[PDB]
RNA sequence: GCUGCUGUUUACCAGGUCAGGUCCGAAAGGAAGCAGCCAAGGCAGCGGC
């Protein structure tokens, strides 16, 4: 489960903005992306750090999610 | 070395284009620009000089 299955699952639109923002090893292993690339990321789509974080934090509390079942 | 071809490789750090998203604007419209892609570079093989 990485961030790819993550997107195919209004505030919406920015979440797939942010990780439409992405590389591809970004996407599927997550754990890469440190402070560098979270600015290329926010800027890329137009957001702020704290909002990847914020995203990437979702995606945590949903991968853990899965590591549950 | 230079050059042609082929395989492979490369988040951002003054290349081009730019889905998505962002910024400015009442609007009309403008601006920057990630990923991708093209290009370019790196590692090599073969050929030409």
């Amino acid at each position: 489960f990485d961030l790819n299955d993550f997107l195919e699952q209004k505030v919406l639109v920015r979440m797939e903005a942010i990780i439409n923002s992405m590389t591809m090893k970004e996407r599927a292993k997550p754990e890469i992306i440190k402070g560098s690339r979270k600015r290329r990321i926010a800027a890329g789509s137009g957001m702020q750090v704290q909002d990847v974080n914020r995203l990437l934090k979702q995606f945590d509390d949903m991968q853990r999610m899965m590591k549950k079942m």
